[PDB]
């Protein structure tokens, strides 16, 4: 068991309707060389991250949804997506009038991969692998066409005028999305970084809806995510249908972010809601099994690595509300199959 201070409140990598994370740390497999990419806000300058976060890159084409003064550039840093006066909403809704910065990215990269083991803060699912920022999302979300080239890259894809990945990710975290089809480009994209090697995971999404009525999770070669609470069952907000191919905890989950509203100001852990918390568990599970896979020599194409995740899921407490994939996922049961 990890020594950091705060590990005891993620019942969700230990707890009944968790991950069984702890069961596979036992086995001596922590996602050791292996790379996850999250396309997300970017990432924070954080003790409890810092050494785990590889170079990244800031795929934010738009200087105002930026807030770093240029479009696309070499620092992935997540400057805050804060906004003030229906800068993004639908004014007048007081619901859409102001959010302070998400520190979204940040939240979603601990829960992989927070450096663990060195005593402050808290633990990553697959505290031995490491995380390549894409920053894509910023004031507003993002353009779809920064979050495709931005998953592209970070499988190793070549873009126009960025330099060359040098850490392809073999797991590519999308905790992300909207209402839509799967658009040509993103489809073409998602193909692509799958044909690399790489495994796209993708949040299901949180409107109590449909999630063939979203993207990523009606694209074709994506693992979808959806969210359990700590009493096993759909987490009210959560998407959901045939198309979710497995859950993960998606409520209550303690990762890292900052503790100020606008711009950083210092490191800080906080709770959070949504499909978003639930996908970097699979991710960081995916990376957990990965580990496992190459100590007995044994490669495992996106599609391979989908199915032992997909079929070595814990059964749900009870029959759910909705339709949400196969179980929840499982990291003893995913990395004992591959050995
Ligand atoms: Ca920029
Ligand atoms: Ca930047
Ligand atoms: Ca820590």
């Amino acid at each position: 068991a990890p020594n950091d201070q705060h590990y005891r409140e993620q019942w969700h990598y230990f707890d009944r309707y968790g991950v069984k994370a702890d069961k596979v740390w036992d086995m001596g497999f922590t996602g050791q060389n292996v790379v996850v990419a999250v396309v997300d806000t970017g990432i924070l300058h954080h003790r409890d991250l810092n050494a785990n976060v590889l170079p990244g890159y800031d795929f934010i084409s738009n200087s105002q949804i930026s807030l770093d003064g240029d479009g696309r550039d070499a620092d992935p840093f997540d400057e805050g997506d804060w906004f003030d006066n229906w800068a993004c909403g639908g004014y007048p809704d007081p619901r859409k009038e102001r959010s302070d910065s998400s520190w979204h990215g940040s939240h979603v990269a601990g829960t992989i991969a927070a450096v663990t083991n060195n005593r402050i803060g808290v633990a990553g699912v697959a505290y031995g692998a490491k995380v390549v920022p894409v920053r894509a999302l910023g004031r507003s979300g993002g353009y779809d066409s920064d979050i495709s080239d931005g998953l592209y890259w970070a499988a190793g894809g070549r873009i126009a005028g960025i330099p060359e990945n040098r850490n392809p990710a073999k797991v590519i975290n999308m905790s992300l999305g909207s209402d839509g089809q799967c658009s040509y480009n993103a489809q073409t994209m998602i193909d692509r970084a799958t044909r690399l090697g790489a495994l796209v995971v993708v949040a299901a999404g949180n409107e109590n809806q449909n999630a063939s009525n979203t993207w990523p999770t009606s694209c074709n070669n994506v693992l979808s995510v959806g969210a359990t609470t700590s009493r096993g069952i759909r987490a009210s907000f959560s998407n959901y249908g045939v198309d979710v191919d497995l859950a993960a905890p998606g409520q209550d989950i303690l990762s890292t972010v900052d503790s100020g509203t606008r711009r950083p100001v210092s490191d800080a852990y906080s709770f959070m809601a949504g499909t978003s918390m639930a996908t970097p568990h699979v991710s960081g599970v995916a990376a957990l099994v990965i580990s496992a896979a190459n100590s007995v020599n044994k490669n495992l194409t996106p599609a391979e690595l989908k199915d032992v995740l997909v079929s070595t899921t814990s059964p749900f407490n009870g029959r759910l509300d909705r339709a949400l994939g196969s179980g929840i996922v499982d990291a003893e049961a995913a990395v004992n199959s591959v050995l």
